[PDB]
């Protein structure tokens, strides 16, 4: 039974996630962007990166953003979608909430959104949030809507990798 520290230890050893610039320290309190989410997807998932292609209209969102390839990957895969499809704005500067987070590896597993789901996430989640909770992927008293921590998102990213084994 591996500690929130080992399982980041392992997934970063798997180059699934990695630390921050001039520390070893893994930072398990602190936030994620969706850019970086998505790049923690594309490693988790063994997605391909697609390089030379921009589908959203962010400030920024161009072939001089790091993230572009991954944020490109998951789109494609169908595991993100950003948060407006009229203006096609990915947002990814902005934190990966739990319940985003609960979408992108719901999807990920092809596991079912619960319809009828009752539980504290924004509407569009509720049924995401609840069939993470109910994979064990985030326990039932997170917060849907909070920004997801790291702590979270490795132990949520761990348990993803073991069902797919
Ligand atoms: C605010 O709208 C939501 O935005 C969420 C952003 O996070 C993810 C995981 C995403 O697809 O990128 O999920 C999005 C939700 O589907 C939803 N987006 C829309 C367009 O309805």
């Amino acid at each position: 039974a591996k500690t929130t520290q080992e399982k980041f230890d392992a997934l970063k050893e798997a180059g699934v996630f990695s630390g921050y610039p001039g520390t070893t320290d893994a930072k398990l309190g602190q936030d994620m962007t969706r850019a970086e989410f998505a790049k923690v997807l594309v490693k988790l998932f063994g997605l391909k990166e697609i390089h030379g292609q921009y589908s959203y209209k962010d400030k920024n969102y161009d072939a001089k953003n790091w993230a572009a390839p991954f944020i490109e990957a998951v789109t494609a895969e169908g595991l993100m979608q950003g948060k407006d499809l009229t203006k096609k704005i990915f947002d990814f500067n902005g934190k990966i909430t739990v319940e985003e987070a609960s979408k992108t590896l719901v999807t990920a597993l092809k596991l079912e959104p619960v319809k009828d789901a009752q539980n504290k996430a924004t509407d569009w989640a509720k049924g995401y949030f609840e069939a993470a909770v109910n994979a064990g992927l985030f326990s039932k008293d997170a917060n849907p809507k909070a920004n997801a921590t790291r702590a979270q998102l490795v132990e949520a990213a761990f348990a993803a990798d073991e069902m797919s084994k």
